[PDB]
């Protein structure tokens, strides 16, 4: 679960932290006739979709930066593969210089701490969108939260705090590191943020949880998922993101797009068709 | 360039030998207005398509069988990756017991011998389709071939002769090993052959060069490629194959389908749409 691409002078390695299965009862706006038509289009039997959890290592030439860090053990044994995906890519955890968090959900942030609350990445700066940090640290929010979801707030704080004195809070429109700009993508969480990478005239947008179920939400970008804090907002941000991406032919990556999670969209009627990136033939089998 | 799937009790590993680039002049039946439409559909700029060269390792339980063997060094440094893909899959060349050849073209057969013309797979039986063997050994066919193509005949013969005494010729509808049957797929070469894997009510058809350019030939299965020895017969075989594959939702693999080259088709009009296999998340990620 490690695949390496070139973006100008940057190397981007897709990393598979694992997978989870979701059924229609988490889908906002779901209808069964339409759900079945969409599953039949992808030759999917039954109503479970298997969704990857992806993170991306970017070697900018002078820093090694992770976008998201998977789950650790928080959601069971089907996740937390990120540390061994890193080994596959020839990288140890102690070489990571910075971790850019799209949002502070379990499957993006919890992989930054181990079982003891020890840092997985000893030498990394933890970079958090400050709008998301504020939410997860708000008690009004945490106490108004369905009891089964309170562990998310608590777990998010514990993960962030293992990086006390090595955190940078960022806004949704700022240069973060050379050739990395944040991009506000609010809705899924309040401070959900994508990261735009640019090197030598080439671009990759790492767009976090802009989409969860690619079997449904390219065709029906109006469908949400119950884990969206603000589902109508998330819908507006996805439609805006995909409209832009389609018109610019922007290469993007998504945490829950079938691994490696990278490609482009064509606009089609009132939805989109994803065109997956080709396998990196030359990079792996020539260039280096 | 090694990905592992399960078909019943068989483990099937896709192996990437490398890639090559093709432009419209090799396409039989090509039309520029349609070519550009199909390239726009896949967001391809320019008119070059990069196609993989795939081979497949099948562990049957007690035996390691390759379907095809890549190119070696015979078409330049963009191919010949197979020995290193095998290494990445934790297998060395001396462990391979049998090589089932779909057809004796360079990108399938010549990977069985190194630059000095000695066996790459010291312990393997070379299994050749009898009908294709007959064609490549035909002096009349070799002598009536364009000058640039005569070395394909001579190189086929040398690669086969490296395995003299450890060769088995097979017919186009026979059992090769338990759960593995040959199936004639004539046209691309006279004895071009696919292999059908059947284990515990799961099937995989490894269909060789049934298709070359997936950006065109699923939409336009009536288009051929100049390397088809009889392009009309190749078209007929391809249409019959894809027609059956679509009606039974057969999982199949192709040597030139974007790596890992495995998936299914749905019929749309008198063309087809390819649905690529999911990444093998569970098999390679939930381990004992
Ligand atoms: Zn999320
Ligand atoms: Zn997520
Ligand atoms: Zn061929
Ligand atoms: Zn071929």
């Amino acid at each position: 679960g490690a695949l390496r691409y070139k973006v100008g002078d940057f190397e981007v390695t897709a990393l598979l932290d694992g997978y989870l299965d979701v059924t229609p009862e988490v889908v906002v706006g779901y209808d069964e006739a339409e759900g079945q038509r969409l599953r039949d289009k992808s030759l999917i039997e039954g109503n479970a979709l298997r969704i990857p959890v992806n993170a991306y290592l970017v070697n900018t030439g002078d820093r090694l930066v992770l976008v998201d860090a998977g789950t650790s053990d928080a959601l069971g044994p089907t996740m937390g593969r990120l540390p061994s995906a890193l080994e596959a890519a020839g990288v140890s955890a102690d070489q990571v210089d910075a971790i850019l968090i799209t949002h502070m959900h379990p499957d993006h942030l919890f992989g930054v701490v181990d079982g003891e609350g020890k840092r997985v990445f000893a030498n990394a700066e933890l970079i958090l969108p400050e709008v998301d940090n504020a939410f997860w640290y708000d008690d009004a929010a945490m106490n108004g939260a369905p009891e089964q979801f309170k562990p998310f707030f608590l777990g998010a704080r514990k993960a962030a705090e293992a990086y006390k004195g090595n955190q940078t809070l960022i806004s949704g429109d700022q240069e973060v590191l050379p050739g990395i700009r944040s991009m506000a993508l609010p809705g899924h969480t309040p401070g959900h943020t994508g990261y735009l990478f640019d090197s030598n005239g080439e671009t990759l947008a790492i767009a976090g949880d802009i989409i969860h179920m690619t079997a449904y939400q390219f065709d029906r970008p109006d469908w949400g998922i119950g884990f969206d804090i603000d589902s109508p907002k998330a819908v507006e941000t996805r439609k805006a993101f995909l409209d832009q991406a389609a018109g610019d032919k922007l290469f993007f990556a998504g945490a829950h797009i079938p691994f490696p999670g990278m490609g482009r969209v064509v606009k089609e009627g009132d939805g989109y068709r994803f065109v997956a990136a080709n396998w990196p033939y030359a990079y792996t089998g020539l260039e280096v």
